[PDB]
Parts: C-alpha cells; sequence; structure tokens
C-alpha cells in the first residue's frame, strides 16, 4: 500500500489493526490542524469536548445500530458479585474464558463526535432565531479493522453543528461546503467535493480512482429535531446538519502529500500551521 | 457534595454519571495543564500519544485481570454472520434486547496511559545505558460511577515512565516526587505526598495493598477538595519494579529484567482542584498562577 511506508515516522504497533500509537511528529501535526480548524470557527459556536464514550440508551434512540450495528463498539464490564468477578479470573487463569461473565454497561465507544450534542440541545428547550452551532471533537470508534493508515478503529472526529430550520442548516452546509474547500486548498491538498443528503471531501491517497474522504457534510432533515424533540423558533421539529473532519485522515493525507520533514513542507502550508 | 458547584461552568450531562462534555473554560485548563506538565520533560524522553483502547491480550499479560477485575471496560460488538446481526436489530425494533449477540473484541478501554508503552520499549532489544524515559498520555477507563467530579469512569492521564534498572527508577520517581510538589505550589494548590495503595480487588486485594503500602511502591499528592481528612489523589508515583520487566522480557543494559516506574498525572483531577481553589473566573486567578499557566 503506498501509505505504508509512512507508519515508521507517525506510529507504532499496539498490536490491533488500526489502533497506533501516535509519535511527536505525527501529533503536532493533528494539534496543528486541530488549531487550524478552530480559527475557522464562526461567531457564536459553542465549543464541547466529549469523553470516548456516550451513553448507549442515547446512541441506540440515535439509530445508529440499525445503519452500522457491525461497527459498534459497546462497552461491558463485569457487574456482578466479588464471588461471580473472582470465579471468571479463575477460569482465565484454569486456560478458560472469563469474558462469559461480561455484561454491557449503559455505555458505548461513540462513532461519531457529534451524536451526544442533540440531547444536550433538546434540554435547553426551544431554539432562538438562527437556531444553535457547535463545535464538537471525540475519539471515536468503528469496529473496521484494516492494516490500511487512512482506515483505522479508534481515530479523531471534529465537528462543526447546525440545530435550526432547514434554510439555517442549509445555509450553513453551502458556506462549509466553500470553507473546508478554501482549507484544503491552504493546506496544499489535491481534492474534489462529490456526492456520498452526504458530501465528501475526497483526497487520492493510494489512488486517484480510490480517493479517501478526509471531511464530510453531511444532513440529517428532521431525524435528530424529531428524536430528541428539538423544536426550532417557529414551534416546528429542528433540522441538523454536521461538517466533520477526519482529525487522522487530514494528517495522513498531509504527510503523504508533503512528506515526513516538516522543514520541506511549502512556506504557505508551514505559515497556516504556524511551523 | 462540595464539589458540586463547579459543574455548571464546566461540565455538561452526557446521561451517564462520571461521563461528561467539557465545556471551552475547563479545557483551556486542562490545556494549560498539558502544556506546563511538557515544558518540565527531561531531555531524552520519548513522547507518545495512546487512543482510547488498547490490546486485550497485552492487558491480560500486564495482570490487569488479577488486581482491578471489577474496573475493566471491555470493547464488545455484534461479531456474529449478517443473519445473527440482523436477528438482533430485528429485537432491538420490537422492543427487545440487541445485547445478548455481544461478544468481546480482541480490545479493552485503556485502564492506564502506560500500559501499552511496556511491548513498545521490549521490541526495541536490550535498553541502553540509563534505560529509556517516555512521556505517554492516554484517555482511560474505569467501571467506577459516581456522581462525584473527582470520579470519573472517562478520564484523560498523562505520565512520564522510566524503563531501566532498580538505580534509574528509583532516582526518577524521587526527581519526580520533588519536581511534582513544586508544580502543584506553583498552581497554588494545598497539597500532601503520603504512602498510598492501589484499590486492589476484593479479599486478597486488601492483602495486596497492606503490603504494597509497607513496601512504599506507590505515593500520591493528595488535594482536599472536600476535607483534609478526605482527600483526592491528583497524581501517583509508582514503582513497578520487575513486573513488566519480567512480563515483556525487557533486558537492562546489565542483562537482567528492567525495573519501571512512572509518574501520574490525572489531568481531570487536576483541572477539577484549579477551579475549587482559585474559582471558576480566570481573570481574578493568582498572578503567579496565570503567569505559569500563560494565562
Ligand atoms: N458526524 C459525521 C460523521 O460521522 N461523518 S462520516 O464521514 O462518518 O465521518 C467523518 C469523517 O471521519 C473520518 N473517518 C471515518 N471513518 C474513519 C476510519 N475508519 N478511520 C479514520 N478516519 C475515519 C473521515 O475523514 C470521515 O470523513
Ligand atoms: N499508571 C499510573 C496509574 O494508573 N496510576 S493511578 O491509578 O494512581 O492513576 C493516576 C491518576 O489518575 C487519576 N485518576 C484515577 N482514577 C480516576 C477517576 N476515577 N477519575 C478521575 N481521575 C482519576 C488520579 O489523579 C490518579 O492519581
Ligand atoms: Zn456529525
Ligand atoms: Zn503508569
Amino acid at each position: 500500500d503506498p501509505l505504508d511506508h509512512l507508519a515508521d515516522k507517525l506510529f507504532h504497533s499496539m498490536g490491533s489493526d488500526g489502533v497506533y500509537a501516535r509519535t511527536a511528529l505525527y501529533e503536532s501535526i493533528v494539534e496543528r490542524l486541530a488549531a487550524l480548524i478552530t480559527s475557522h470557527r464562526e461567531a457564536g459556536t459553542e465549543a464541547l469536548r466529549f469523553p470516548p464514550v456516550m451513553s448507549r440508551a442515547q446512541l441506540e434512540k440515535s439509530g445508529y445500530l440499525k445503519s452500522f450495528p457491525n461497527l459498534l463498539g459497546c462497552v461491558c464490564g463485569l457487574h456482578g458479585t466479588e464471588r461471580e468477578i473472582n470465579a471468571a479470573v479463575s477460569r482465565f487463569d484454569a486456560g478458560g474464558d472469563w469474558t462469559t461473565s461480561l455484561s454491557p454497561a449503559d455505555l458505548v465507544l461513540s462513532p461519531a463526535a457529534c451524536y451526544p450534542v442533540y440531547p444536550i440541545a433538546a434540554s435547553r428547550g426551544p431554539l432562538p432565531k438562527g437556531g444553535l452551532r457547535f463545535d464538537v471533537a471525540a475519539d471515536c470508534f468503528r469496529r473496521e479493522p484494516s492494516k490500511h493508515l487512512d482506515r483505522l478503529q479508534s481515530f479523531r472526529m471534529r465537528e462543526y453543528v447546525c440545530i435550526g430550520t432547514p434554510d439555517d442548516v442549509s445555509d450553513f452546509r453551502e458556506r462549509w461546503m466553500v470553507r473546508a474547500q478554501a482549507i484544503a486548498r491552504d493546506l496544499g491538498l489535491t481534492f474534489r467535493v462529490d456526492y456520498a443528503l452526504k458530501f465528501e471531501l475526497l483526497i487520492p491517497l493510494r489512488s486517484e480512482e480510490q480517493p479517501t474522504a478526509c471531511m464530510s457534510f453531511n444532513y440529517h432533515r428532521e431525524h435528530f429535531g424529531t428524536t430528541w424533540g428539538i423544536q426550532d423558533a417557529n414551534g416546528e421539529p429542528a433540522h441538523t446538519g454536521c461538517v466533520a473532519f477526519g482529525m487522522d485522515r487530514l494528517a495522513v493525507a498531509m504527510f503523504h502529500t508533503h512528506g515526513t520533514d516538516l522543514s520541506a513542507w511549502p512556506a504557505k502550508v508551514r505559515d497556516i500551521l504556524g511551523l
């Protein structure tokens, strides 16, 4: 695979495909890309940072389990009595399986950064005119094992979320599809925005025929507004959309494009990232 | 609880105890504390950043089940056939339980940031003289639901790890116990460093804890968040002896099983300690504290 040699300077193996330790070089770039996304944050956007886990009931209610049940990472634990837990560990010692004593927790590993934001916005009552804007981030999980550096199991997602009327969401989606292209241009990245309701900014990483989706522009209709009872300023079920940045894909795209030597990156690129 | 008043400015509920959305105010402080820890990084320390998950086999091999089986968060999924997965989803649609079809993955949610570093160091062969030093971080998970702001299920851990001879590790810990106290002092925090023990599970766990405490293998920097009677451990200074060196076959420069130690900073506990101590208005924080954090 073309991306393969990148691993030497960017990652260390953790004994699981798509789960890697990140070097100081790789992390410095993710942080600079994060800071660059932040610099493009619109006024009146509330920044929230989510942990890698979220409510299982919220995710179930959000319709994920129907669309990608195979990708969901659920949190399980040993929730039994001290005797049951000790017996599970003793089975492990005697060459058996301790995992039979696991039971699901009330938590899942988040498959997308924005999911927890919709119940949060709903708890505040009706939306003001113009709606709400959020800046969210989380370490996401998708059970898709691969040896390719642009397909991970654990990866960072950063998003700008619009909650309001279809007009609010439409104007937001239009502004962001323009802005995200200007960002990738500033980064010296080669791309095309194509259809995937869903648009993706695709960057050739292995092939020009099979490019990698490094950003997404999603429209959810009134799906989340209806699910959570989010009322817009006119008392109607709210519409939602989100602009998502694949932090790890963007970082891998940067290294594939410009190489692992930061001193040799273009001056404009180095300038916009504050290098 | 005495910390509850802070929740409004720092967190948003996520529908689960000890799992919170962080506000821009709270996050700006965690980042400044992270940058401050980084400024104290010793020369020749390799910085690695770990994701929130790690190999279940590596954790099993590390002996985590012998110590805290009750705290472990395991990744599960629907690993069955297309028919079994479709049936699971259909049960969920019909008000039933889809979770019966879950089976464990080859991954766990990391309970401590340093765990993945030991197999990484072992893969490099024998240690050089003076050993190896690592700077590690991860979002950790411990199955300990609580409504207290200093007891989370998902929390950030930052550590400096020493791998080498018992001398290398011992010098490193003493050096860091001095430095960590100077850091908390600079932060305007009230503290004490005391002998400690890990909360080992069950009946044997009580014996393992008393034995760990007497051996002085663990110290904690405790900050009163409720009282001096019950302070909060915001940092730990752990000496692992040869546990990880033996497990992973880490050989020191003398061909002996390597000794290991780690200095761990509870990012979320330190941030909560800062807000409890100095309040939620950053402009009113002491000048010396604002200066050291670059505010
Ligand atoms: N809420 C909006 C959303 O979720 N949208 S969407 O596309 O699923 O994912 C958002 C972005 O996350 C990145 N991404 C997705 N899957 C992976 C993966 N397996 N490895 C690395 N990066 C990935 C990718 O860059 C994708 O465009
Ligand atoms: N490797 C070394 C180590 O793991 N060491 S240690 O077990 O002691 O955890 C390290 C630090 O993580 C923080 N910490 C631990 N548990 C929690 C929790 N439930 N909520 C918030 N912060 C916590 C706390 O500040 C503790 O001192
Ligand atoms: Zn989204
Ligand atoms: Zn450690």
